[PDB]
This record gives structure tokens, C-alpha cells and sequence, in this order.
């Protein structure tokens, strides 16, 4: 199956599969069961920013979520991605709704990767930035119900004319060019990513969440991966 | 047909189709007949560097070619690419050999595009950089005889194990992701690029040349584009 | 005296010294008498963006000014800055008020410079970005009445408690590190800059303007350079 | 006293003050006694590369040192620089010789700092990159015997015309502009850096080492900091 490494912004607690009993941010390595988490003081109707970093020398993946004038929540996890992921991967963002729903609107997204070596000349580098989404992204791979709306916003899950989110939606958006995340002869490998989002919800318990994820080049939406599984995994093992 | 815009390093004079009678660097807008050229003091055996830029306000396309120690040769052409190219395109490099041959080895390649608006936040940006090539670049589209070797050098045209260049070869390598080169609402749209190449040849007169081109996303080696047509155009019109 | 190269956003027409009879943007090379201009459809109370570029191969300096949802004004000028400026320069922004006044509020500012050579390794590079100004910029050289306010905005000219601009004000802000803008052995030299501003004015004819300027490392405010002379030149020759 | 934070490439063991009995790379927080070290298989005569990173969320400081072909040696230390360093600082490199000597030649040097907030718009960013050094760098602060030579290499410590290293020399080179390393409102604050160096020595045991350090803006070679104290500290406390 697909090899996932993800940073999830889980807004709906599904304690039956391991979630903390509150909206949280967590680092997933190959399973929906976060190897580490932190409570996310989720504020709906407000735009949020997620910054994600990793460096093969520090072996530490970390993330943070902040709102304007609101403290940030942080989470980390020591891991050596060279043991988890294959050389060539493909990044993307995902989201879902189940019984309950929220808008999984991505307002911006950037990503940078380096494959350093002997000199100040990263043998490889890749960078992309979006401060607005095109009506027809020729450089995105939209999966499921994802789509860019009239305002140049990326909508990972179904939303209607009025702007009301729909339940039971799944959607992903992968960048088009596969990234070479590590090479045997590499000295350092880095990558940073940022994305902005707006989650608004009608029901008192919003669900389910958005994630930023790295995966094998051919990652496609798993069957039965909806709702609580955030379109990343088939089961909850 | 494909809508090409290229910068060529023509090593072989085909005076009968537009070439001056000497190695030259030219700018090609939709035809092999350069809208502008310059004498290139081609040095076989030395590694050379090519820089290329474009800024939709300055509306001028430039290109230099220098070798360590020896002087550079520049060439420009004022043009508004927003009228020549589609919004979405793919960038790439091509080379060819005809009756005569040379090695069309690419050692490094960068490219940066920025699509601005009302801030120091490019609504889009795209950057890639290669200082060595993977033996299976999953981010390059290799067309024709293009292949990356054991040394991590892109080889646009066939060479032998012993290193010898082969005749009659066409080769192209496009970056995988579509670049959003311009858009209606854009305020500024720019792009830079660099590549380093090494040309070697046993012939008294090496042929045919290397080009860095910008095409439509679905571009492909046109039939009968070998030799003097450098894998970009179907005929010499 | 100081060697100035500037892009001026002249809001007040001083026809007695060469200005067009309308607010305009112009490229100044060593004199307040713009070697080139364009009418700027100045909109007060609205934030504007100025993008400025230059490339030693294209020998063309260009600028553009846009507002959200308003067309842009462009201006250019072919020039070879290697003949105008010294190797080491120091960039900055300036503004003034004379009999009339406006707020010369800079909201952001970025700058990048390259000194390319034989390889994809710019022998030199410099880049700085500000999306907010520190209460005490240790990296700016504030000249005259310039100062960063409580909101992290840079105010080049006097403004009072209420936020009302004052007449007869001059102020500049130079970045701290001198930039190496060209070197004899350089193949290409580039630089791009962006800045955001907000001009608001009580009187019907706002004056005088803001400029982005490159100058000799020790550029200081010229005597009598106030009002119409934008703090750059002593006289109007 | 100066508040130093350094990464040292200690070539000479001064076991009596904290050094392991072998060439090592260490992280120094406010003292010559490394909070962490690693065996460095120092190779005289080969050019080496040092990469260093820090991310205030990951809160971990790392450093690698590799040579072409030979393996790299890494070293980290978890620390929150926001408690160790002032908001504004200057970066730099230092080196020294005592009874024994070696050449402390810096061939290249980059540095990038980013100070984030709520978007993919770093409220501040600063980047510089040198691939060769001007014979009169007006952007470097040279302290002690530091001097750039005819070949465009920074020489932290005295060498002769013939190239021979001299004993008892202290040398420092700081980038000119103050870096805003952190700020209260900041969400994320990171930094990367790279330098390439070449160490040569006639002595059976070369001394003393090179360091990349981060100090307070007004830093300066403390008296009696020669040799084993590598120009950073006044005493071995
Ligand atoms: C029938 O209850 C079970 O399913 C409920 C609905 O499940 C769907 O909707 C949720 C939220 O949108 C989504 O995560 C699922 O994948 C489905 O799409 C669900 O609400 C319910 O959860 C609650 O109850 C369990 C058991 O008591 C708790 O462990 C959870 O934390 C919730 O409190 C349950 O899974
Ligand atoms: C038969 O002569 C014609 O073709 C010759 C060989 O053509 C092939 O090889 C060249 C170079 O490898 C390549 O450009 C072509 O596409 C073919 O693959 C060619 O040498 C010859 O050119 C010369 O003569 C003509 C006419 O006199 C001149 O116009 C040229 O500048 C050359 O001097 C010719 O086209
Ligand atoms: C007395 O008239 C002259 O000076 C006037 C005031 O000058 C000061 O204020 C202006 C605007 O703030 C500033 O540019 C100057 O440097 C001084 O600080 C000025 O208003 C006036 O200009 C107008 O009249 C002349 C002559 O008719 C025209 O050529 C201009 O275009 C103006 O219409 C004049 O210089
Ligand atoms: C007199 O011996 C002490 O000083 C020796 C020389 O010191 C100078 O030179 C070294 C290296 O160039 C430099 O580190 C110092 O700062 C001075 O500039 C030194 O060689 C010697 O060290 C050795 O012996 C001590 C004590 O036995 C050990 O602790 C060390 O590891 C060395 O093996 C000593 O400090
Ligand atoms: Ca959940
Ligand atoms: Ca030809
Ligand atoms: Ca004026
Ligand atoms: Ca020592
Ligand atoms: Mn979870
Ligand atoms: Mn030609
Ligand atoms: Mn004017
Ligand atoms: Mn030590």
C-alpha cells in the first residue's frame, strides 16, 4: 500500500482508534495512530498557518499551528525518514468530512526541499509557492473531491454554492513533480512547508481534518479511507 | 504544432536556412530562423555556462555564454512572451547531431519563475536546481536519446561507452511540472535559468547544437526535426 | 557628491524643474530630471506595490506600480549601471513633504542581488525581506525623520500622534550591509526589489513623493534636498 | 563579555580544558567546553564542507562535516537559542593558531535566517552567499589577522606569501549586518549556514581550529583568546 508520513490537524476526536479526547495536531508515520500529539486550540472561522520542518542531521520532524494573536501549538518527533520513505516521493495535502463536516479551505501553500552535498550547491533543490490557486491547476494532481474555487482557494472537500461544506467528503491535492527526498550519497536533506487554511463549520463538532503528507509517487486515495482516516489510510491499524 | 521559444547554441552553420556562417547563439521565436544572433567563440573541451532571463515589464529576453577566463557573448530580443506563449508551459533542453556530431552533455541546470501581483508574495513561484543528475530522474521527461549517465551528467544525444558522440541523434529533457508562465491578473512575470554544458567532438566541424526551450505542455520531438532543426521544429520555415 | 540612481514616485508636479504636469513614476539617473516617465494614476488611501528590476545583460531598468484591481503603470530605461554606479553601493528608500504633505508609509520591502559567474553559483548573493518593521531596526540606517512606528510600519517622513503627516519633512532608510552591485569579472549582475506603501493626504495636492534608490555607500541627506528634490539631490540640475 | 554560541572544528586536543583526545567537532554554548562533541576524521589537504542548522520549534542545533568521498561526522545539541542569544546578533567565522599552526582558509560561505509569523511571508529573511571573496569585502568586518587574498579566499589567520601558516594568530570575519535572530511575536525562527574550508599544515599536529559563531552585535576578539580558546572566549571557563 502507500507509505504515508503526515502531519495531521485532527479536529474530531475518534477515541475508539487512538485520538486524544480533543482537537489535536499529530505526526503520523505509517499509521493513523499519531506517534506524538498536542492539543490544538482550534478556532473556526479564523485563518491558520502550519509550518513543518525536517532535517536529516537533526532527525526531527516538527510542526506548529498558530492564529493571529493566539498562541501556537507545537509537536515534534524524532525520526529518520530515510528509513521510512522511498527516495522519490510526492507531497500533497488532504482532508475529509464524515458524519460531521467543516470547510477544508487551503488558502496558500509552499514547499522547499534540498539535497545538499560537498559545497554550497544543493545537488538538488525544489521549491514551489502558491498564494492563490489557478482556476485550472496544471501543476496540481487533484484527487477525490478536491477543487480550486472561483476565489482561487483550494477546497479539498465538497462545499456547495452557498459555501456550505458537505459531509462524507474526501479530497487531496498532490504537487505534480515527484520530489527526490533523499539519496544514498547525500550529506543533508531538508524540506520545509507552510500552508494556510480556513475551517468553518455549521455543526458544534467539526470533523474530520486536514493533513500535509509525503507519500510514494503513486499515492492514490485508499478505499474506505474516509472520515476519521483522513484519506490516507485504509484501516486504523 | 508546438509553440516553441528557444535560445540556441548553434555550433553548425546552415547558412541556407538562416545561420550566419559561424558558431552563434540565437533567440528563436516560433521558428529555426533566429530573430537575433551573435558570434559564439565556441570552445570545444571547456565547460561553458549559459544564463537566460526574462521580465515581462522589461519585455526583453537575454542570454550570455561564458567560459572561465574567456569573454562572454550576449544576445537579446525584445518580445512580449504573453503573446507568444500559452499560460502553462514546460521548460526543457534539447540537442541533436546530424552528419557531424559532438557531445551534448548537460552538467547542471536551474530555473526559477515568479508570477507576481500586489506584494512581496509571488502568487506563484517555481524553482528547481540540479547539480548532478540521478540515474533515474523521476522529475525529468526524457524524450529521444536523452539519458543520464553514471557520472550524473544528462546526455541529450547518444554517446558510446568509450565516450564518443554519435551522429543523427535527437534528445530532449523537460522538467516534469507545468510552469505557469503568465496569467491575466499578473502584474509581473519573470524567469531565469542556467545550465552548464560540455561539448566535445572529433569532427573538424561539430554539429549541431544545444537549446534551452520553452514550449506547450504537451510538446514532443517533431518528426524530421533532427540535425539543423535541433529537435524543436518540423521544418525550417 | 552622491551618485544616485532612483525610481521615483513623484506625486507633486514641479513643472519648473522638469516634471510632467501630473503625478508620475520616473527613472532618475544622477539627476532629479527623470530620463523617462509615465503618469501614475495615484490613489490615496490605498496600498500600492512597486516592483523594480535590472539585469546587466539586458541593460534595462524597469519599474511598475499597481493597486489591487487597478491597472499598472510601467516605466523603463536602457542603461548600463556599471558605468553609472561604483562597485559597492547601498540601497534604501526616501521620501519628503514640502509645502504640501502626505504620509510616506512603507509597509514592506524586499531586495535581492546576484553577481553570477561561470556556474549556477552566484559568486555573491544578498537578500533581505521585511514584512514588518522592528521597533528598533538594528539593520536599517534611518536618515532624517525616518522612523518605524508602533505598528511595525516604516515612516520616512514626519507624522504626528493622530497620524497626520507633517510638511517639510525628509527621511531615508538605507539597508545596513553595503551591496557589491558589480565586479569587473562578473558575467551577469541582477537585482530585484519590491516595496509596499500607503500614501494618505489631507490637502488636495499631495506632495512630494517616495523613491527607491541605489547610491554610494556613504550617501547622506544632501543639504537643501527637501521637498521636490526627494532627499536625493542638492540642486535640480 | 560576549554571549557566544559556536560550532567548532577543533583540530588540536587540549584535554585539560575539555577536549576529547582527538580532532573533534563540537557545539559551544557560552564556553569553550563543548556541550557536545564528535570525532572528526580531519583530513589535511582536502577541502571540507560544514552545514549547520537550527529551527526554534525542533529546538535542536546540528552540524555535519564531510569531505568528497569520505564519510561525514555529525553532532547536535538540543537548545533554545531564544534563552541564550540576544534578539539581534552578528554571525561570523573565527580561527586561530598557537604553538602549532595550520591554514584556516575559507573558500565559500552562506547563511540564511528566516523569522516567521502567520503566513508564507517571513516577517524577516536575510541571506548572503559568497563563492569567492572580494579583495576588499566591504560587507565583512575583519577582526584580527583575517584578510582576503588574491585568489579570493578568506584567510582567518596569517599565512606567508609562500603560503606557509603562521603561529599565534587570531582571526575573525563577521557579516556586516545585524541579523534579527528572534523576536517576541515570532512563531518560527530558523537558520542555515554553510562554509567550505581548507586546512593545511606542516606540523605533525595542526592547531587550533575554525569555528562558525553567532554573537552579540558588538562582539570582538577577547584578549587572551588565542590558541585553544579560538578567538571566542577570554578564558577556558
Ligand atoms: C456511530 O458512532 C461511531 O461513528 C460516528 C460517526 O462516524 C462518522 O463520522 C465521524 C465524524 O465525522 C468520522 O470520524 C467517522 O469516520 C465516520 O465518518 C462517530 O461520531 C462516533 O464517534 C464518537 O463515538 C466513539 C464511540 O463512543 C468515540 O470513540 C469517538 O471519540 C466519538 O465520540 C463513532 O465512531
Ligand atoms: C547534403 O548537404 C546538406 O546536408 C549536409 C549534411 O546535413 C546533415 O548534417 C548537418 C550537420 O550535421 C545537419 O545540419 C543537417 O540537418 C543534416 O543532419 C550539410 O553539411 C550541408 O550544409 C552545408 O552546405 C549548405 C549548402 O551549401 C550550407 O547552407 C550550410 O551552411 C553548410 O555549409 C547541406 O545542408
Ligand atoms: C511659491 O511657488 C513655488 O513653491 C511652491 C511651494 O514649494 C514647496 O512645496 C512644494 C510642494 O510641497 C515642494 O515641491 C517644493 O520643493 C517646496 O517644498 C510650489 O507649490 C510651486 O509649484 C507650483 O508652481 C510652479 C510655478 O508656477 C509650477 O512649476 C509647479 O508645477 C507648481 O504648480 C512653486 O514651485
Ligand atoms: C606548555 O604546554 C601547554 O601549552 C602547549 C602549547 O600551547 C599553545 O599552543 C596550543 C596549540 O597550538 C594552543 O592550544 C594553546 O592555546 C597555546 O597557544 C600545549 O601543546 C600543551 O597541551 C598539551 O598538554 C596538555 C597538558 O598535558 C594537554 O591538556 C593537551 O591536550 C596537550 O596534549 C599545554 O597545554
Ligand atoms: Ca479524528
Ligand atoms: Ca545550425
Ligand atoms: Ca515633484
Ligand atoms: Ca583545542
Ligand atoms: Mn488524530
Ligand atoms: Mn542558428
Ligand atoms: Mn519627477
Ligand atoms: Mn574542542
Amino acid at each position: 500500500a502507500d507509505t504515508i508520513v503526515a502531519v495531521e490537524l485532527n479536529s474530531y476526536p475518534n477515541t475508539d482508534i487512538g485520538d486524544p479526547n480533543y482537537p489535536h495536531i499529530g505526526i503520523d508515520i505509517k499509521s493513523i495512530r499519531s506517534k506524538s500529539t498536542a492539543r490544538w486550540n482550534m478556532q473556526t472561522g479564523k485563518v491558520g498557518t502550519v509550518h513543518i520542518s525536517y532535517n536529516s542531521v537533526a532527525k526531527r520532524l516538527s510542526a506548529v499551528v498558530s492564529y493571529s494573536g493566539s498562541s501556537s501549538t507545537t509537536v515534534s518527533y524524532d525520526v529518520d525518514l530515510n528509513n521510512v520513505l522511498p527516495e522519490w516521493v510526492r507531497v500533497g495535502l488532504s482532508a475529509t468530512t464524515g458524519l460531521y463536516k467543516e470547510t477544508n479551505t487551503i488558502l496558500s501553500w509552499s514547499f522547499t526541499s534540498k539535497l545538499k552535498t560537498n559545497s554550497i550547491a544543493d545537488a538538488n533543490s525544489l521549491h514551489f509557492s502558491f498564494h492563490q490557486f489557478s482556476q485550472n491547476p496544471k501543476d496540481l494532481i487533484l484527487q477525490g473531491d478536491a477543487f480550486t474555487d472561483s476565489d482561487g482557494n483550494l477546497e479539498l472537500t465538497k462545499v456547495s454554492s452557498s459555501g456550505d461544506p458537505q459531509g462524507n467528503s474526501v479530497g487531496r491535492a498532490l504537487f505534480y513533480a515527484p520530489v527526490h527526498i533523499w539519496e544514498k550519497s547525500a550529506v543533508v536533506a531538508s524540506f520545509d512547508a507552510t500552508f494556510t487554511f480556513l475551517i468553518k463549520s455549521p455543526d458544534r463538532e467539526p470533523a474530520d481534518g486536514i493533513t500535509f503528507f509525503i507519500a510514494n509517487t503513486d499515492t492514490s486515495i485508499p478505499s474506505g479511507s474516509g472520515g476519521r482516516l483522513l484519506g490516507l489510510f485504509p484501516d486504523a491499524n
